[PDB]
């Protein structure tokens, strides 16, 4: 098990543009494209938003995909996004310290969070980050669950939290 396999499990793999729970158009292995209008929105705003997402994809891939890519392309974007998440951590003054204080398994859990909610979002878990740096695993676990993150994606959050708690890949084995 490793960060790529871990995120492949949590993000899945879809070769056609779809929208996630946060209402964002996405593709491949959790690659975010653009936000989507209201469910009522407007038949026009809809097509506009779809085209906006499609243009982002062509830009990312460098070709006219029409909203469809291949597995190789999905993995290409995935490699780029995993790298971007790590670099984001290293460049952030609040995240780097925590990341460096963690063992390799828990480092993957942090990358997972940043990959999903972005550098800025995770850097906001001030109290959780302090507990992790202090290696107060159980307290950090309880605190991490008190979040929109946990409430909106409980199954995934539980796997990530358990990883921070145990320092093992037990939550991802047998999946
Ligand atoms: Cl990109």
């Amino acid at each position: 098990m490793n960060i790529f396999e871990m995120l492949r499990i949590d993000e899945g793999l879809r070769l056609k543009i779809y929208k996630d729970t946060e209402g964002y158009y996405t593709i491949g292995i959790g690659h975010l494209l653009t936000k989507s209008p209201s469910i009522n929105a407007a038949k026009s705003e809809l097509d506009k938003a779809i085209n906006a997402a499609k243009s982002e994809l062509d830009k990312a891939i460098g070709a006219n995909t029409n909203g469809v890519i291949t597995k190789d392309e999905a993995e290409k974007l995935f490699n780029q996004d995993v790298d971007a998440a790590v670099r984001g951590i290293l460049r952030n003054a609040k995240l780097k310290p925590v990341y460096d204080s963690l063992d390799a398994v828990r480092r993957a859990a942090l990358i997972n969070m940043v990959f999903q909610m972005g550098e800025t979002g995770v850097a906001g878990f001030t109290n959780s980050l302090r507990m992790l740096q202090q290696k107060r695993w159980d307290e950090a676990a309880v605190n991490l669950a008190k979040s929109r993150w946990y409430n909106q994606t409980p199954n995934r959050a539980k796997r990530v939290i358990t990883t921070f708690r145990t320092g093992t890949w037990d939550a991802y084995k047998n999946l």
